């Protein structure tokens, strides 16, 4: 297991998203949903000219995993994937020229809502989770794990027994009152209002 | 000068674009602008791991370019560009299953400002121009021209002379009765709208 301290402004842009007063925490999910999004116009583009980059699978989709009993949300798709290098880059992220920007919108009347445009979205995430795990298998190498609870590091190591041919799981452990992001319900609201219209199937996953 | 034929679900979505009553074109310029943040988030990220790609510029920025007496309207990033191939890839599209994703959602109530969710905002041009020309440098590869005034076909040559150093500038030869767009009031009053909070500098340049 690998510790990496996370780039100052983004262990900062962590601090704000965590301890800020702002009730739109649903927001979390647009933003998980569009990096996905993103990840497979990137194979999808890649395939048009090499289009062995889909021998590791031809299906590109977004599946939502509510787990109640781990209380855990993942967001799954089957996108281009990060290699080790990328997860080590602030899990794949524009982290410190993205935070800096962001700050100066934050201060000239942007809010929260906005981190997706600055390319540092993903940490939209900490809004709701106490820990957030990222699974991911890029062509070019290993399926590999990254984890962070913020308090300013996080680890990378290797991921084995649970291959996933190509694409990003995001692992969202819960914190213990934001439980309603597990509702099948409340899931289906949030995809409807925020991504109603994806370049991608969405496909929410029912439990027991 | 090679010619060649847009993607068939490409030249439908021109036609479309052009053809379809549709008042709110402005929107034109948040999805060039949007492309743009894209192209500057790309290498801010490649230059992570290589500093050396910024050797061909180090300034991340998008530049607004009105011309009245050309009556055109150039749109300038300092972006990652794109190569001879990504140009014969619909200027760099997934255009085909884009495309189709996004005539999908306009039958289930999505409308014509959703375009940039599924890849192919850049057509959007065609709603005030009735020709684009896109000059690009990628550091892998020369400098090119590409071209369309729609009809089903775009074409792709060497462009020389007039060297960027790295990124796309996209010139839009407006139509006729769409002028208001070389307007500084009407150019200020859009990108505040729709384009606020960027991830980069915005300079709208003046004339004469």
């Amino acid at each position: 297991v690998e510790t990496f301290a996370f780039q100052a402004e983004i262990a900062q842009l962590m601090s704000l998203i965590i301890n800020t007063f702002y009730s739109n925490k649903e927001i979390f999910l647009r933003e998980l949903i569009s990096n996905s999004s993103d990840a497979l116009d990137k194979i999808r583009y890649e395939s048009l000219t090499d289009p062995s980059k889909l021998d590791s699978g031809k299906e590109l989709h977004i599946n939502l995993i509510p787990n109640k009993q781990d209380r855990t949300l993942t967001i799954v798709d089957t996108g281009i994937g990060m290699t080790k290098a990328d997860l080590i880059n602030n899990a794949g992220t524009i982290a410190k020229s993205g935070t800096k920007a962001f700050m100066e919108a934050l201060q000239a009347g942007a809010d929260i809502s906005m981190i997706g445009q600055f390319g540092v979205g993903f940490y939209s995430a900490y809004l709701v989770a106490e820990k957030v795990t990222v699974i991911t298998k890029h062509n070019d190498d290993e399926q590999y794990a990254w984890e962070s609870s913020a308090g300013g590091s996080f680890t990378v190591r290797t991921d084995t027994g649970e291959p996933m041919g190509r694409g990003t799981k995001v692992i969202l452990h819960l914190k213990e009152d934001q439980t309603e992001y597990l509702e099948e319900r409340r899931i289906k609201e949030i995809v409807k209002k925020h991504s109603q219209f994806i370049g991608y199937p969405i496909t929410l996953f029912v439990e027991k």
